[PDB]
C-alpha cells in the first residue's frame, strides 16, 4: 500500500505511521524516513532518524527545518512525521521504516503538492478575420490538475456566440468561419481545489483585405 497524501503548496503535510510494539519486540527502537524525490533520480535518502532515543534530523538540505516528528512520546507507537512549508520539490515517495527487533514494518507515501492556477495568458491564435479559422486560448502558466476552464462574454450582449457554446468549459475554442458579430471582451477563468485565476482578451474580427 502506497497512500497518496495531497497538499497545497505552504501547507504541512501529516505522514501519519502509529505502530503497535509486540512483547517479543525487546531489541531498541529503531525508525528511519527516507525520500524518493520525483524532480531526480537519487532513491531511498534518509530525511531524520529516531535511534537511541534520540532524534538526527540533519540529513536532507531541500528539507532542513521542515521535518519533525509528530508525537512528543514516539516511543509510544507514533513514528508519524510533519513535513511543513511544502514546496513543489518535496514531491516523492515518503517511506517510513519502524524496527524493534524481531520486529519490522515499512510503510509508503506518495506526497503530491498542489498549486493554484497562475500566469493564465488568454490569446487568439490565428487572424482575426471574417471566414477565417482560428483559436481562443486560455494557458495557464501553473496550475495543478484537475483544471476547470469557463469562458464568458463581458461585452455587449454577454452572450457566448451558439457555436461556442460546446467549448465554453474548454481552454481552447476553435472558431471556425468566422462573423465579424463573433467580436467582443471575453472572459477565460480556470480553477482547481487550490484555487483560481483569470484573463480576459477582445476579439476584433474585420476583413480579411
Amino acid at each position: 500500500p502506497e497512500q497518496r497524501i495531497e497538499k497545497a503548496k505552504g501547507e504541512t503535510a501529516y505522514l501519519p505511521c502509529k505502530f503497535t510494539l509486540s512483547p517479543e519486540d525487546q531489541g531498541p527502537l529503531d525508525i528511519e524516513w527516507l525520500i524518493s524525490p520525483s524532480d531526480n533520480q537519487i532513491v531511498d535518502q534518509v530525511i531524520i532518524l529516531y535511534s537511541g532515543d534520540k532524534i538526527y534530523d540533519n540529513y536532507y538540505p531541500d528539507l532542513k527545518g521542515r521535518v519533525h516528528f509528530t508525537s512528543n512520546d514516539v516511543k509510544s507507537g507514533d513514528a508519524s512525521i510533519n513535513v511543513t512549508n511544502l514546496q513543489l520539490s518535496d514531491i516523492g515517495t515518503y517511506q517510513c521504516k519502524v524496527k524493534k527487533a524481531p520486529g519490522v514494518a515499512n510503510k509508503k507515501f506518495l506526497l503530491t503538492v498542489l498549486v493554484k492556477p497562475s500566469g493564465t495568458r488568454c490569446f487568439v491564435d490565428g487572424s482575426e478575420e471574417i471566414g477565417n479559422d482560428f483559436k481562443l486560448k486560455c494557458e495557464p502558466k501553473e496550475g495543478s490538475l484537475p483544471l476547470q476552464f469557463e469562458w464568458q462574454k463581458l461585452s455587449d450582449s454577454q452572450t457566448m456566440p451558439t457555436p461556442w457554446l460546446a467549448e465554453m468549459t474548454s481552454p481552447v475554442i476553435s472558431v471556425k468561419n468566422a462573423s465579424s458579430e463573433y467580436s467582443g471582451t471575453y472572459s477565460c477563468t480556470v480553477q482547481n481545489r487550490v484555487g483560481s485565476d483569470q484573463c480576459m482578451l477582445r476579439l476584433d474580427v474585420v476583413p480579411p483585405s
